[PDB]
């Protein structure tokens, strides 16, 4: 058998947990996956159970995903109900604090205001601002009525004890918690704003248009952001205090069944989803309220498999519930990610030296570390251009760019002896790229290339060529030079990876490499010792410029493919200005004045530049970058790019 045992919290979910059981023995074959319904006395039980391996899937609300994730659960998040459209799967809600327009704070002097919330202990309107500001609040903060009572100065909190706490119900007094009470619920709260009872409402980013018809009044109102800015209403998706899943079900992290759950849940929509009208509906329950699923839900979406709990929440959500949990409060030391065995040596070398200033994580792949950052186990790393799109879209920023001296030049080489190659045709030709996904070997070459054919796919533009990161059957790794399964990964166990391999490629099988206008000459003229590269001349080698001319190595100037973006150090939002300091300061004491080749930091770099102007990822890697890899995404697959897509499309 290959079953899934469904966890149930109640005698009516049992129920329709057996009906549903009964009903899909009959529209899917004996090939196929079953349902075993088995009953616990709380959602809790569940969560143990499923990590007992006593039952396997259960569906959570948010602040339950969060329990399921720590240890010794170790559940992860397999699919996501979706609400509303099937062309507009609307599967998260976001946490806003709206005010009015021109009150003059943020959310950084919100201590003292007067806050309308939709009731105690609901997430948008309670647990998720509260837990974000609990470190604020003055000591004790227990009980936590009575320290946000002595935080805003007056409020309308609803259910709220106000016999003991009475500023909490100021603004609605008795802080009924009944729609008897105006300003209860999402609307209420809302509505506190908007008759002048209070200066903010903690509620959903939906409440202010589904009071507000007109986008005039909406023009009235404002959003308070994270970084201490305000964005207006409709701007919602980068300004929010927390992007919060609706309902999700949750599997074991190693054992599964997350294949079965997926197949069993997307063929139960097919035959008893919305409107398909059968004896049995899955989002319907004769006797009861959201039995097993949200009545409300039209469908179920699969969760990306790289999205682990603390990047399905959110970094801000999780802060806000850990707070809550565990109540603890204190630029701290910077935690830089490494990569290899021999990166991470560098960097405990750099810590110690750094005498406390910086400490050290590691990871296996690069996406690994983006990840770390995003949910705090890491701060910095330096990044390609490619690298900070990924880890942009992810909600990184850009802190500080090496500089090697603007950015530098992105170039085509060519053997000289083949005077037949040029720009304007290279059809049927083998291409060497440091690898798929980065500035001077792909994103910039591959995206012109996709204005002249209108397409991402390369693999029958080209003869072959070695490209890594591509997958191992195509024609763009049947150049490569990797052994076993190092063959075309995007490591360094593949000799034809990164600025140099990519030339390597060039002078032993390919046609054209695309390369920086420092990798020619740092390669040849015996500057490097390799027995592949020793006996090269610079003179033999051109570049291929967009005019469809060729010229000498040299003159990279006027033989350019574009202007590249330098690698940048990225960080989240909240460590931006920390990661500017200790860094400049590093800098300042150890910069231009590794053991292998390009550890932590590119070995041609001079110092790591200030940004001001471009401290966004669309802002630092331009208008034409950004819009050429979006170009670019519809023939590759980035699994760590494919889960923040699925958070921020
Ligand atoms: O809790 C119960 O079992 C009672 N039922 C109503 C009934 O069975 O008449 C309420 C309900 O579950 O909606
Ligand atoms: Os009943
Ligand atoms: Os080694
Ligand atoms: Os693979
Ligand atoms: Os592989
Ligand atoms: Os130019
Ligand atoms: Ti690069």
């Amino acid at each position: 058998d290959k079953t899934v045992r469904w966890c149930a919290v109640s005698e009516h979910e049992a129920t329709k947990c057996q009906s549903f059981r009964d009903h899909m023995k009959s529209v899917i074959p004996s090939d196929g996956p079953s349902v075993a319904c088995v009953k616990k006395a709380s959602y809790l039980d569940c969560i143990r159970a499923i990590a007992a391996n006593e039952a396997d899937a259960v569906t959570l609300d948010a602040g339950l995903v969060y329990d399921a994730y720590l240890a010794p659960n170790n559940l992860k998040p397999v699919v996501a109900e979706f609400y509303g459209s099937k062309e507009d799967p609307q599967t998260f809600y976001y946490a806003v604090a709206v005010v009015k327009k021109d009150s003059g704070f943020q959310m950084n002097q919100l201590r003292g205001k007067k806050s309308c919330h939709t009731g105690l202990g609901r997430s948008a309107g309670w647990n998720i601002p509260i837990g974000l500001l609990y470190c604020d609040l003055p000591e004790p903060r227990k009980p936590l009525e009575k320290a946000v009572a002595n935080f805003f100065s007056g409020s309308c909190a609803p259910c709220a004890d106000g016999t003991d706490f009475p500023q909490l119900c100021q603004l609605c007094p008795g802080c009924g918690c009944s729609t008897l009470n105006q300003y209860f619920g999402y609307s209420g709260a809302f509505k506190c704003l908007k008759d002048g009872a209070g200066d903010v409402a903690f509620v959903k980013h939906s409440t202010i248009f589904e009071n507000l018809a007109n986008k005039a009044d909406r023009d009235q109102y404002e959003l308070l952001c994270l970084d201490n800015t305000r964005k207006p209403v409709d701007e919602y998706k980068d300004c929010h205090l927390a992007q919060v899943p609706s309902h999700t079900v949750v599997a074991r992290s190693m054992g599964g069944k997350e294949d079965l759950i997926w197949e069993l849940l997307n063929q139960a929509q097919e035959h008893f989803g919305k409107d398909k009208s059968k004896e049995f509906q899955l989002f319907s329950s004769p006797h009861g309220k959201d039995l097993l699923f949200k009545d409300s839900a039209h469908g179920f979406l699969k969760v990306p498999p790289r999205m682990d709990a603390k990047m399905y929440l959110g970094y801000e959500y999780v802060t806000a519930i850990r707070n809550l949990r565990e109540g603890t409060c204190p630029c701290k030391p910077v935690k830089w990610c490494a990569l290899s065995h021999h990166e991470r040596l560098k960097c405990d070398e750099w810590s110690v030296n750094s005498v406390g200033k910086i400490e050290c994580v590691s990871a296996e792949t690069t996406e690994d570390c983006i990840a770390k950052i995003m949910n705090g186990e890491a701060d910095a790393m330096s990044l390609d251009g490619g690298f900070v799109y990924i880890a942009g879209k992810c909600g990184l920023v850009p802190v500080l760019a090496e500089n090697y001296n603007a950015g530098y030049f992105a170039v085509a080489v060519v053997k000289k002896s083949a005077s037949d190659l040029t720009w304007d045709n290279l059809k049927g030709k083998k291409s060497c790229h440091t690898a798929v996904g980065r500035t001077a070997g792909w994103n910039i070459p591959m995206g012109l290339l996709y204005n002249k054919i209108n397409h991402c796919r390369f693999d029958e533009f080209f003869s072959e060529g070695c490209a890594p990161g591509s997958k191992k059957d195509s024609s763009l790794c049947k150049l490569c030079m990797g052994s076993g399964l190092n063959l075309c990964e995007p490591n360094n166990k593949e000799g034809y990876y990164g600025y140099t391999g990519a030339f390597r490629c060039l002078v032993e099988k390919g046609d054209v490499a695309f390369v920086k206008h420092q990798t020619v000459p740092q390669n040849t003229g015996g500057k490097n010792p390799d027995p592949w590269a020793k006996n090269l001349n610079e003179k033999d080698y051109e570049l291929l410029c967009l005019d469809g001319t060729r010229k000498p190595v040299e003159e990279y100037a006027n033989c350019h493919l574009a202007r590249a973006p330098n690698h940048a150090v990225v960080t989240r939002k909240d460590k931006e200005a920390c990661v500017h300091k200790i860094l400049r300061q590093q800098q300042h004491l150890f910069g231009s004045n590794s053991e292998t080749k390009d550890l932590l930091f590119r070995d041609d770099t001079v110092c790591l530049a200030k940004l001001h102007d471009r401290n966004t990822y669309e802002k630092y890697l331009g208008e034409e970058y950004v819009k050429a890899v979006g170009n670019l995404r519809k023939c590759s697959t980035s699994s760590l790019l494919e889960a923040c897509t699925f958070r921020r499309p």
